[PDB]
């Protein structure tokens, strides 16, 4: 065991190993907060996240466990990974705080007012999203909320997906999680990628809706109302009532919506922005598309080990999720 020290970082206090010096807080959120930090052991800047109230309840306790299990499993260069996880507590008894550490990234994509992006750049960014999405999808994990702010980049344009886990969110959401389903597949994420890609190429949100009705309207004005083939597949009755009650809208030409874009990007966008999930291009398919000629290499677009999500259907006591989380901390094996 190593030695720790205690400081107060602006309300939140923090106890970390002396391995990490130079804690400068980088911002905040409802699930934890982060310090930028210098890691004496490797030279690299790293990012440290203390969970808010990891075991305050059964839902917080189960979510802490999910995040940690999810982070221990991811080993891929386009997906954020676990350098370290630690708690101050020397026993399960005293165990109440969890911290996670990964490499520090310098910016998120949601800042692209200027560097709007060039085509070279769109290609490399989306390519790497698709690459990480392939790996994630391959172990049956779905992100569910991919958006500019969930995608981190360094200055060399190395990209990582942040957590596949748990109005900004609204704008990138597949229209099939909006009108209520509870079976939607991996391709919900390909929709978001399409939406992100639109925006980088254009500088504006393709679908800036004000609510789940308006968002839907924005969407159908581009892809059009569902036809009898997609109506065929809607189990939900209120969904079918709503959509059939709308003035029919035509499928637009994408070549004319994204006018002057690499027409190759346009074709991809067309295969990603399909209303019908079963027909939307996948991550693997999407990386073999001609837009990515320059970056595509099938000897280095790997899949992930089997990942066991059976915990997810489990209903446990707060202290059972807590002990399970502790086991995951205790058994953590770092990387080289
Ligand atoms: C494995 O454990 C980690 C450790 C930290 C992070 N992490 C992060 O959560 N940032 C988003 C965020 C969420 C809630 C409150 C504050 C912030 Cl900045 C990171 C990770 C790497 N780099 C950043 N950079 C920050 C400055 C960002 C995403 C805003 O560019 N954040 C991810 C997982």
């Amino acid at each position: 065991r190593p030695t720790f020290y205690r400081q107060e970082l602006n309300k939140t206090i923090w106890e970390v190993p002396e391995r990490y010096q130079n804690l400068s807080p980088v911002g905040s959120g409802a699930y934890g907060s982060v310090c930028a930090a210098f890691d004496t052991k490797t030279g690299h800047r790293v990012a440290v996240k203390k969970l808010s109230r990891p075991f305050q309840s059964i839902i917080h306790a189960k979510r802490t466990y999910r995040e940690l299990r999810l982070l221990k499993h991811m080993k891929h260069e386009n997906v954020i990974g676990l350098l370290d996880v630690f708690t101050p507590a020397r026993s399960l008894e005293e165990f109440n705080d969890v911290y996670l550490v990964t490499h520090l990234m310098g910016a998120d994509l949601n800042n692209i007012v200027k560097c709007k992006l060039t085509d070279d750049h769109v290609q490399f960014l989306i390519y790497q999203i698709l690459r990480g999405l392939k790996y994630i999808h391959s172990a049956d994990i779905i992100h569910r909320d991919l958006k500019p702010s969930n995608l981190a980049v360094n200055e060399d344009c190395e990209l990582k997906i942040l957590d596949f886990g748990l109005v900004a969110t609204r704008w990138y959401r597949a229209p099939e999680i909006m009108l209520n389903w509870m079976h939607y597949n991996q391709t919900v994420d390909i929709w978001s990628v399409g939406c992100i890609m639109a925006e980088l190429l254009t500088g504006r949100t393709l679908f800036p809706g004000t609510d789940h009705i308006d968002q839907l309207k924005l969407i159908l004005r581009l892809v059009g109302t569902p036809g009898a083939e997609l109506l065929k597949k809607i189990s939900s009755e209120s969904a079918r009532n709503y959509i059939q009650s709308l003035a029919q809208m035509p499928k637009m030409n994408f070549a004319n919506v994204f006018i002057g874009a690499n027409p190759l990007a346009v074709d991809l966008l067309e295969k990603m922005l399909v209303l019908d999930s079963d027909k939307r291009i996948t991550a693997a398919q999407a990386l073999a598309h001609a837009y990515f000629a320059q970056y595509h290499d099938p000897d280095d677009e790997p899949v992930a080990d089997p990942y066991d999500q059976s915990f997810e259907s489990r209903d446990l006591l707060i202290d059972e999720w807590k002990s399970l989380t502790y086991d995951e901390v205790i058994s953590f094996v770092p990387p080289p």
